């Protein structure tokens, strides 16, 4: 398996580009920034409200746990690879403490409105505006080779009065080659794709794709997260009571898949359940066609089916959006 799209970005850019464990980290001063409270973490990492002492403005301190020194190399080239793309959190400042060079990550200041309190609030154009912000980050960020492997709401920040929206948590994210065999360990359990499930480790910028689908399907069937397993054979179960198992078995033989058994008798035999039968009282103002149709294009078991970043901006479902924007 091999990307539709973007496959040569590496390969036809400077091994320094995507050559992150060479990279050279330029320290900043760990004074500028203070810790004003608490507001999110990782396993990773503990992440403040800051100030920026020398101008005052708001800042986001990401601190960073002891992990290898690759998977910090990794995170700070892809955010320098990318700032300055559309909707892409912007990385300001490296630090670290002198006595134990603890790093941290400095960057903008989003003020974010937690998901499961803003969306449920949202009507349904401004989940048509802000999946089309998501996607412009997306294509940007496949565009320069990359996957982010961690799409999910958490990782979407949303200033819903500024209706900013800024792709963060580029912690798992990696350089996109051509043929690669990738850990499937990376992304949330509710937003792994089939091949992370089934063990198809030459995935691409298309596993985002599937990622987005979960989220697009939870806001509009008000359903978080769409597809609820308490484990990854479980969660593959999930995903073959909706999608049907004839679909997977055509998948698992295009690519020679042949899953584990015990998993195969959990799957077991689903019939397709169209996407309608999720469309219910409080979500009904949300589902039409083109949602639907948008929906079935990005959930798709094969990888190469599923609709790119860029053909999902040019989709009908967002007309109103572009025509907004273009005057
Ligand atoms: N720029 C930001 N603006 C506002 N809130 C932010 C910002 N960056 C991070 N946060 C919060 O910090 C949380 C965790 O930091 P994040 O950068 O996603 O993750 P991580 O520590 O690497 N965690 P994870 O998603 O589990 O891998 C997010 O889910 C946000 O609520
Ligand atoms: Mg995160
Ligand atoms: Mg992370």
């Amino acid at each position: 398996s091999k990307a539709r799209v973007y496959a040569d970005v590496n390969v036809l850019r400077p091994k320094e580009y995507w050559d992150y464990e060479a990279l050279t980290v330029q320290w900043g001063e760990q004074d500028d920034y203070e810790v004003v409270r608490k507001v999110g973490r990782g396993k990773y990492s503990e992440v403040f409200e800051g100030i920026n002492v020398n101008n005052n403005e708001k800042c986001i301190i990401k601190i960073l746990k002891p992990v290898k020194k690759k998977k910090i190399k990794r995170e700070i080239k892809i955010l320098q690879n990318l700032c300055g793309g559309p909707n892409i959190v912007k990385l300001l400042d490296i630090v670290r403490d002198q006595h134990s060079k603890t790093p941290s990550l400095i960057f903008e200041y989003v003020n974010n409105t937690d998901f499961k309190v803003l969306y449920p609030t949202l009507t349904d154009y401004d989940i048509r505006y802000y999946i089309y912000e998501l996607l412009k980050a997306l294509d940007y960020c496949h565009s320069q080779g990359i996957m982010h492997r961690d799409v999910k709401p958490h990782n979407v920040m949303i200033d819903h009065e500024l209706r900013k929206l800024r792709l963060i948590d580029w912690g798992l994210a990696e350089f996109y080659h051509p043929g690669k065999e990738y850990n499937v360990r990376v992304a949330s359990r509710y937003f792994k794709g089939p091949e992370l499930l089934v063990d198809l480790q030459d995935y691409d910028y298309s596993l985002d794709m599937w990622s987005l689908g979960c989220m697009f399907a939870g806001m509009i069937f008000r359903k978080e997260p769409f597809f609820y397993g308490h484990d990854n054979h479980d969660q593959l179960v999930k995903i073959a009571k909706v999608l049907g198992t004839d679909g997977l078995n055509v998948y698992l033989n295009k690519y020679r898949i042949e899953l584990d058994p015990q998993l195969e008798a959990l799957v077991g035999r689903h019939s397709r359940k169209p996407w309608l039968k999720f469309m219910n009282a409080d979500n009904q103002h949300l589902v039409s066609p083109e949602a639907i149709d948008f929906l079935d294009k990005l959930l798709r078991y094969d990888h190469q089916e599923r609709l790119t970043a860029l053909e999902a901006m040019t989709h009908p479902y967002f007309q109103q959006v572009r025509a907004a924007e273009n005057s």
